[PDB]
């Protein structure tokens, strides 16, 4: 759409009011164009044809319940896409500031959201294991990382490269989270799993086990559901950054923490510089130490909390 630039206002779906970029012409329409080539939301009227219609409201304003899911795609794609290029200097998921798209309302109870090679996807959820899931500042950005991946790494998707990609998303959608400051944890999917229980999230990075993960590579899952358990074997990967970061003694190994930002730019060093589509736990490993060792000096501390973490949870 062509039209003038302006901001509006809504409230998510966790409730919170918030100002949104929109662009005027007859209607307002969730376009943002501040951001790159435009983020650009669309409502997918409870079908699975996508994506779906730009989205257009008459005044400006988005605080129907309809609109809830829609703000905060629209919010979250916007942040997201400011941590990758303040923080990393890169311009939108391809690094050359391609559109994003988005649609909500997807299908009828869909209890999940993906990145589909060209676009996100939510669904509302289902009410009971999950509120729409665009109300998540950490799920929208576990989404967009996945395009950051495939435009790099390119890590396919199954068995431990698909791992690999999985932890990915979970360690900057955490990033993005904490960047935000939205009551920033290390949990996976918070605020939009369970609307009936306190407490509990979809994955948990700072203890996998938690949840039934392993938190170890002498556990991991084998067989084939899952991709090859690609959302199962994540978590050996999501306790090692997390122990980069934090610190702590795991399975009697003890890794001092260097802190987030740290974290971030080792990761995302060996995502855009090392890793491949069909690297494996072991590749990763070498991978992260060769970043540290890239940034901060094969004698650093970093270096040596990034062997240690990955001692810890069995990665050779
Ligand atoms: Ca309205
Ligand atoms: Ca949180
Ligand atoms: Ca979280
Ligand atoms: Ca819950
Ligand atoms: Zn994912």
């Amino acid at each position: 759409i062509t039209g003038t630039s302006t901001v509006g206002v809504g409230r998510g779906v966790l409730g919170d009011q918030k100002n949104i970029n929109t662009t005027y012409s007859t209607y307002y329409y969730l376009q943002d164009n501040t951001r790159g080539d435009g983020i650009f939301t669309y409502d997918a009227k409870y079908r699975t044809t996508l994506p779906g219609s730009l989205w257009a409201d008459a005044d400006n304003q988005f605080f129907a319940s309809y609109d809830a899911p829609a703000v905060d795609a629209h919010y979250y794609a916007g942040v997201t896409y400011d941590y990758y290029k303040n923080v990393h200097n890169r311009l939108s998921y391809d690094g050359n500031n391609a559109a994003i798209r988005s649609s909500v309302h997807y299908s009828q109870g869909y209890n999940n959201a993906f990145w589909n090679g060209s676009e996100m996807v939510y669904g509302d959820g289902d009410g009971q294991t999950f509120i729409p899931l665009s109300g998540g500042i950490d799920v929208v950005a576990h989404e967009l990382t996945h395009a950051v991946t495939d435009y790099t790494a390119g890590l396919i998707y199954q068995n431990e490269s698909g791992a690999i990609n999985e932890a990915i998303s979970d360690i900057f959608g955490t990033l993005v989270e904490f960047y935000a400051n939205k009551n920033p944890d290390w949990e996976i999917g918070e605020d939009v799993y369970t609307p009936g229980i306190s407490g509990d999230s979809l994955r948990s990075m700072s203890d996998p086990a938690k949840y039934g993960d392993p938190d170890h590579y002498s556990k991991r899952y084998t067989g084939t559901q899952d991709n090859g358990g690609v959302h199962i074997n994540s978590g050996i990967i999501n306790k090692a950054a997390y122990l980069i970061s934090q610190g702590g003694t795991h399975y009697g190994v003890s890794v001092v923490g260097i802190g987030r930002d740290k974290l971030g730019k080792i990761f995302y060093r060996a995502l855009t510089q090392y890793l491949t589509p069909t690297s494996n736990f072991s590749q990763l490993r070498a991978a992260a130490v060769q970043s540290a060792t890239d940034l901060y000096g094969s004698t650093s501390q970093e270096v040596a909390s990034v062997k240690q973490a990955f001692d810890a949870v069995g990665v050779k």
